[PDB]
């Protein structure tokens, strides 16, 4: 029942307790780990357990729990299922819960900033070019210039399901890719079918590689609509290595917000499709997943190549040398234009502590080591040699299909 | 039931259904992975079935279930169990079991190759004067002059848990460390505590930076015995770099022999908690871990400041870098002295085609992610984007306490 976590670095054990208050299942059984697997409306019924749940964790944070404000508010919220099917959240719970969400997330290695997150609400937003509108103010807050801020823009909760408020992008900001007669791909590969999507829907596109794709945004169970984010809100850099001048041909750049548009925000039971959140980026994120995934813009063939390595053997590390420069490129890119990013040593280190906050201040923290360790150089951070336990507490952030999968036009 | 894993780079989707085969427990639950944890005397009532199972499985690998020849020996163990509380394994049973526990080690990276084990039965033996023998053997075998072969040295079983064969050492050639007056570890400070139970023990320590620990071997319960391998038979190698000729004054040499000397192999409910066993080197193992762990030989500084690497921040990647190069030192090292050796490029690709067959012709493959995904530059191997599915089959290799924790002293 109470469960030990040990670092076999520093042999540092801490005690998890927080554990037992898991709501969500894992995925795992006692004879099965799925600890690898990528991905392992509500009746009155279901929902009021839900709420009470939140809610008591709400005023025991605020320290008034069993209060007379306390048994207020779980009545009044009573009252509002009983017959509305559905409630609304006050301003301090809707902010309450989504940093909570962020406190959650066992795969967010950056979860030290978690108290510091802007809550845009924009529950009052009703079509979707109130959806452009309230996103362009989230892309130039979360921005700041380059000195990027934390932020979440909280769209309507679902209904009845039939009604759903979706930014059908994957991300706010993302290149487009494309298939060409030529048999490879131009752009980034991952966005194939949403760019194909956006086409199919009128955008123009440009046809070239590094094409800021349009936001498609969904509003009120509606056909989705196409906007073009303006330019100089979409802060981009140009890749340069500090000491190879033959590094900006590549003709690389990448984008400083990153932005995740397509999960979904529980919260009390309520249920938030439309909450893009952005922070800023660990340096890994973009020159070894992006730039070095083989289904990605994969570029370590042409980078090896330019360094003149010996690419006749996988003996030689040619693809670990050109990996390291690659991100070594982000980095001194990135800090060289003022734009916020942390490479994996400070950002794994500071998770290292943000986890001895939490369990001695939490009882514990849910982690899943799998995302946790950053993609490269694994055991030389410290999260490597750290034992974590992964457990689903709420407020959480979801995964959901798809919208067009789902949508019905 | 079916259970599906994908390949997130090539969407290429298996089908498991051999972990309906499972038994053991995993550590985790509904509501808790324990993914990520690294440590997650039987009865006749017990013993049995697990012996019926064992042999089902064997009699089902040769062809032969349900032959006479399959329920005569039922029959036999049954009769061996209910009268002597244990059972004998026959030599092809024993070398069909050793096989398996690889097989089913989910930690190993190396199993393509599980097939091709040299099985030396030492259940003959009795003293720890005849354990050194048997383990001189098995070294030179395995090693046979730098082209590493695999093999497994199986001690006599367990019987009342008063009477075990153990090798104290965690693997079979390893370096001592030695703990300072000042607080600094002179070796590897992995093997401090065992290099103080040697030198209590009588063992001579020369106190340099790479010295070969003496086996400490125990047979049949007894106290313990410190033997010192023959230096001729330990294969090292001198570490050096293909383009930085001050590497090799930085003075480092490894073993070529990976030994594990310290699990317990399983086969049919019988216990052998001696069980040495040892394969080749994936470059990684020494380049990443033994030398650049913190806690092991930590050399990553040093290393970077003969690049003369900007070390002021750790966002010019010092380390990262620092890392690749002593990696390709060890491979070019040990590919120079033609001591067999594989690259985590190499073995994670050849990892993931045992997988897909072992899905056709088995059923699954059961695989620790946490495990197999190499310790530096993990997502441009193809295991990084591979879902697996981790579950415990037997015959299996598992973890025992450290025996000086538990043995009885008899003085
Ligand atoms: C402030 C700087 C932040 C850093 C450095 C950071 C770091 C990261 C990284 C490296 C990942 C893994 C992404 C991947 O490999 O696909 C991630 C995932 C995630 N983060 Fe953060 N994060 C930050 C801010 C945030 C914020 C503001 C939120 C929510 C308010 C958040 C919630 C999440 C969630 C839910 C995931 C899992 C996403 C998924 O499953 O695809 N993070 N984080
Ligand atoms: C032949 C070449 C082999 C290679 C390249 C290889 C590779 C590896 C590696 C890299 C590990 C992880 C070690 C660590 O990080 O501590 C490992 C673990 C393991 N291997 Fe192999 N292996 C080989 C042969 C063998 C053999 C012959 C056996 C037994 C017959 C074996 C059984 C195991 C077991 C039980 C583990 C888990 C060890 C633990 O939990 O500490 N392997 N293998
Ligand atoms: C808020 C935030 C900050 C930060 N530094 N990074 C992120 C993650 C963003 C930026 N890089 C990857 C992207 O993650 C979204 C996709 N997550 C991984 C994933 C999940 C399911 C399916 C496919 C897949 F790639 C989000
Ligand atoms: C047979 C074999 C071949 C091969 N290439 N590698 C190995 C593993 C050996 C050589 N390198 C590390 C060592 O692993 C032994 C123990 N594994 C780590 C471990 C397990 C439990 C607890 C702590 C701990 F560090 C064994
Ligand atoms: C199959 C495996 O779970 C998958 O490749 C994971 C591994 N770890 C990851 N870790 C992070 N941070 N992001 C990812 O996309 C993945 N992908
Ligand atoms: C806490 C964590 O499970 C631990 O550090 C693991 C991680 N993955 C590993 N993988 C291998 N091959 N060997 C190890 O020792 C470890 N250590
Ligand atoms: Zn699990």
């Amino acid at each position: 029942r109470f469960l030990k976590v040990k670092n076999w670095e520093t042999d540092v054990v801490l005690t998890d307790t927080l554990h037992l208050k898991s709501t969500l299942e894992t995925g795992c059984t006692e004879h099965i780990c799925m600890g690898s697997i990528m991905l392992p409306v509500r009746t009155k019924d279901q929902l009021f357990p839900l709420a009470k749940e939140f809610l008591d964790q709400y005023y025991s944070s605020i320290k008034r729990f069993g209060s007379k404000a306390h048994m207020d508010r779980l009545e009044e919220v009573n009252k509002e299922i009983e017959s509305t099917s559905t409630y609304q959240l006050k301003d301090t719970e809707l902010i309450y819960g989504a940093k909570h969400a962020w406190r959650n997330a066992s795969r967010c290695v950056g979860r030290i900033q978690w108290s510091k997150l802007q809550v845009f609400d924009a529950r009052d937003c009703t079509t979707a070019h109130g959806m452009f509108n309230y996103i362009c103010n989230h892309v130039k807050y979360a921005t700041n210039k380059g000195n990027l801020r934390s932020a979440i823009t909280i769209f309507p909760q679902r209904t009845d399901g039939k009604h759903d408020f979706r930014v059908w992008n994957s991300q706010l900001i993302r290149y487009a890719g494309y298939k060409q007669p030529d048999g490879s791909t131009l752009g980034d590969p991952a966005n194939v079918q949403f760019t194909e999507i956006c086409i199919q829907q009128g955008w123009k596109a440009p046809r070239g590689r590094f094409d800021v794709l349009p936001l498609l945004l969904q509003a009120n169970g509606n056909d989705p609509e196409l906007f073009q984010i303006p330019p100089e809100l979409v802060l981009e850099v140009p890749i340069r290595h500090p000491k190879f001048d033959w590094f900006k041909d590549l003709g690389l750049k990448w984008y400083g917000l990153p932005a995740v548009s397509n999960m979904l925000l529980e919260i009390g039971g309520l249920e938030f499709s439309a909450c893009p959140f952005s922070g800023w980026y660990m340096g890994t994120e973009i020159g070894v997943r992006d730039y070095c995934d083989n289904s990605r813009y994969n570029i370590l063939e042409e980078v090896a190549k330019k360094m003149d390595l010996d690419m006749r053997k996988t003996s030689s590390l040619w693809k670990d040398q050109a990996l390291v420069e690659i991100n070594i490129a982000v980095l001194y890119s990135f800090q060289s234009d003022k734009v916020t990013i942390v490479d994996h040593h400070s950002a794994t280190e500071s998770f290292i502590k943000h986890m001895e906050n939490e369990y001695r201040c939490r009882g514990g923290c849910p982690a899943d080591w799998v995302w946790i360790v950053p993609p490269m150089s694994g055991s030389i951070t410290p999260v490597f040699h750290q034992e974590m336990l992964n457990y689903r507490l709420t407020p959480s952030f979801e995964y959901q299909p798809d919208p067009w999968n789902t949508h019905v036009w």
